[PDB]
């Protein structure tokens, strides 16, 4: 079980550096980009947050991790979808590039701490 | 296990310092204006279990920041193609692909 979490942990930070370069990639060809990027709830739509969930009955000890990562995750993907608004419309200052990299850190920082409670 | 411990430390820095810098990337071009490449350098003489696992990540590294200045000078000088994002995504995922083997064999 153990390993089976810390693999879906590492698959994360893949899949969210692809979220990213698809971010990128679609306001240099001048898309409309995907619904991981644009959607209200975004972050229901990626695989991690259908893993985040499903997960079931959590024990006391656990519950407060995940609800870091859960909670971090959504602002990451609210933080993106601002973003994409704001250039999009030609109304994008350096704020908005700011507290993407923050809310990207955030998440990193909550995954990190999960995998370290799990280890011991 | 106190060398390990540092070692793995390091490769979690290079996660969120590549984050930051494909961040800039995208910054720079939208307003139209690295610590880990020290470190391997820093590891000093390798036995030979290690070697081969220190040399990919080190070649993974340096054609991931050859991709990404490429796909910048091509956005530019306005020829860029699909292909440039393609080949720039695929030199990001061998680069987390090697540091995960690395993490894998110290652990054991
Ligand atoms: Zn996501
Ligand atoms: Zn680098």
């Amino acid at each position: 079980e153990i390993d089976a979490i810390l693999l879906n942990l590492n698959k994360a930070i893949d899949a969210h550096y692809q979220w990213l370069v698809s971010m990128f990639h679609s306001v240099v060809a001048r898309d409309a980009s995907k619904p991981e990027i644009t959607d209200n709830h975004s972050y229901g739509l990626c695989q991690f947050g259908r893993w985040i969930d499903h997960l079931g009955p959590l024990d006391n000890d656990e519950l407060p991790y995940v609800r870091l990562m859960d909670s971090a995750h959504q602002h990451m993907h609210n933080c993106g979808r601002e973003l994409m608004l704001a250039i999009v419309e030609n109304h994008w200052q350096d704020a908005h590039f700011d507290a993407f990299q923050e809310g990207l850190l955030s998440f990193t920082a909550a995954l990190t701490d999960y995998k370290i409670y799990l280890l011991t």
